[PDB]
């Protein structure tokens, strides 16, 4: 149901995004190697791939991640962690929306995601912007798990139409705004977005639609199990603004669903 | 490597081992469905399995556990679960022997395991013996992951040969005493061991042979990797008391390979 070029790709960014939790690196001065703990990222290990800059309870959003070089695949990926406890995260999330007409027109969006990375723009784009100048030829990609996939969503919208690409690569992210939004983000060029579901993880379904919100279109949906191994046959792209048979179901959701992605997610053995 | 039979029955006690601490039970009455949370004991939920009686915090070491009926696959299965946090569990672990010539003379056994189980044993025997008297054609398994996988070895070595075979599943199981106690295990009769590692767990390198300890053989060894799904390739038949080349290996030991048995155990997604 998706190629093995794009399960591959799927695959990789998935690691990433858990390394922005796992192996550690808390002030791990910029070239060192990305390694993780708990086999969390063993494709990530495998590449020539270092660390340019890693950030903590950066700006008002308290966002942490990191920006790293890849050699062997040729990327710049930024990475954002998710919550920290992402039980509590998810009890505390309120609804509102906010006017993002900066990104586009009659576009809302979630006020705590868009002010965090509105809080952090301007550091992390000049970050990208010296990586993409030293190394041109390399792919621009923006990653992550949870709040991480809200935020690198966010940051991409916002970043795209400078002149690189950049490439989006979601994983159990939340709606990140109102249908106008979710049309922009169906639509922008200048790169790719990855939306990326699991089963009946909770998360994608939150804030409610019934709040306003809307996600944009395509869906890659996988529909293997918690614990289970993914292969691109269990991947099924949805396609339509809140399409309804992906995860997008009047089902019971679930919260461990959320913490596998391709793999462990969201939390560290 | 192992037949596809013992195969199975390694995952399935891996599961009902893991279902000690992921159970939506406790405080649920006997004849409840037997179920967890986060795809941690699927095998389980297929059977027709039903709690018997459940134990949480019972006697001198706080032991917590369930004993379950399990129609389909035909078993009585007293599944005792390890520590609550696994790290301060390893990191406040005493050494001490205490003499149980009671179970073997000139045996010695770790002094909190010993007391936790003899401070237990008669109330879960008599809750077997009843099991048993219920279903004499059922087989008797005592399993455990961790600290629950220490209590399963005392308690079948200390109940053995009271007319019932008794196997016991060991997941990640510490050393629980001496040379000759090891001995023991090694060749009792009415019933077996298995005895299962992974890769460089931690905890069935404690407590360490320098304060007289041994393990019991045979040993059966995982050496896929943490998260890594388990073929019946890669599961070695280790041979020799103490025996080195399974888990007992001159390297740097980990706690997330304790974690993964078959899937995640010791821990609740
Ligand atoms: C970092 O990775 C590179 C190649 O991917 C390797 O050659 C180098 O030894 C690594 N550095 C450390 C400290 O392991
Ligand atoms: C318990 O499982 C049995 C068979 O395994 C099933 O028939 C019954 O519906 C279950 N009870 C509940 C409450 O699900
Ligand atoms: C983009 C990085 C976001 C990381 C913020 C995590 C904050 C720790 C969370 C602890 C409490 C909570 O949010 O549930
Ligand atoms: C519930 C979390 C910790 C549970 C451990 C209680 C009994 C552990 C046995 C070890 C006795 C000792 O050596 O300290
Ligand atoms: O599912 C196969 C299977 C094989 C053996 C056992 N057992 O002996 O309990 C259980 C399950």
């Amino acid at each position: 149901e998706v190629s093995q070029d794009l399960f591959n790709q799927f695959n990789l960014f998935a690691q990433y995004s858990a390394a922005a939790y796992c192996g550690k690196n808390n002030d791990a001065p910029a070239g060192t190697n990305i390694t993780c703990t708990g086999n969390a990222c063993p494709e990530v290990e495998k590449a020539d791939a270092t660390f340019l800059y890693s950030f903590e309870d950066s700006g008002v959003g308290d966002v942490t991640g990191f920006l790293a070089l890849d050699n062997t695949n040729k990327l710049i990926v930024l990475s954002f962690r998710g919550s920290r406890s992402i039980e509590n995260w998810i009890g505390n999330l309120n609804f509102d929306l906010k006017e993002i007409n900066d990104i586009c027109s009659g576009c809302r969006g979630h006020d705590g995601f868009t002010s965090s990375w509105r809080s952090v723009a301007d550091t992390l784009r000049q970050k990208v912007e010296d990586a993409v100048r030293e190394h041109p030829d390399y792919r621009v990609v923006f990653t992550g798990h949870s709040l991480g996939g809200a935020l690198a969503t966010v940051a991409g919208a916002d970043l795209r139409g400078n002149g690189y690409d950049i490439d989006v690569f979601s994983y159990g992210a939340p709606r990140v705004g109102n249908r106008a939004f979710a049309e922009f983000l169906t639509v922008q060029t200048g790169g790719t977005l990855y939306r990326i579901t699991h089963t009946n993880d909770i998360v994608p379904r939150l804030p409610p639609r019934e709040f306003g919100y809307s996600h944009s279109s395509p869906e890659y949906w996988i529909k293997s199990g918690t614990l289970v191994p993914v292969t691109r046959n269990d991947i099924v792209k949805i396609e339509g603004i809140d399409a309804t048979g992906g995860n997008n179901q009047p089902n019971i959701p679930d919260i461990p669903a959320h913490l596998w992605y391709f793999g462990l997610i969201g939390t560290c053995l």
